[PDB]
């Protein structure tokens, strides 16, 4: 938990405590807002890739079955 | 696979053939961008927030040890 940034350890800690909603779709979560920031042409060309990459990683790992997540 | 956007479909297709490699630590991997993302203050708070959200709600489910992981 120490590694990340501020943000999400307060973010986790308001899922935790129900301050905020839970997912319990997690990998369907992560995969929505990847998909939507790969998709953002708002967003530069290196952010939009790298938010590609790793949804795209995942999908081809084993952690998804990429055809029928969602 | 077919609700991902265009980049996310070329960059899977890339992993999967081999003109990409490919990160076994799937979720270490989503999660390293969205908290690159969350704390990007180049980002708007809007997009930070959606990043910290999706990778705090994947560390307090069960996909992740959030102490352990990495």
């Amino acid at each position: 938990m120490e590694k990340y940034c501020e943000l999400i350890r307060k973010r986790y800690a308001e899922i935790a405590s129900g301050d905020l909603g839970y997912v319990p779709d997690a990998l369907g979560c992560v995969l929505k807002v990847l998909n939507e920031m790969a998709a953002d042409d708002a967003l530069s060309e290196a952010v939009r890739e790298k938010a590609a990459y790793a949804a795209a990683n995942l999908l081809v790992s084993d952690y998804v079955n990429e055809l029928e997540h969602h």
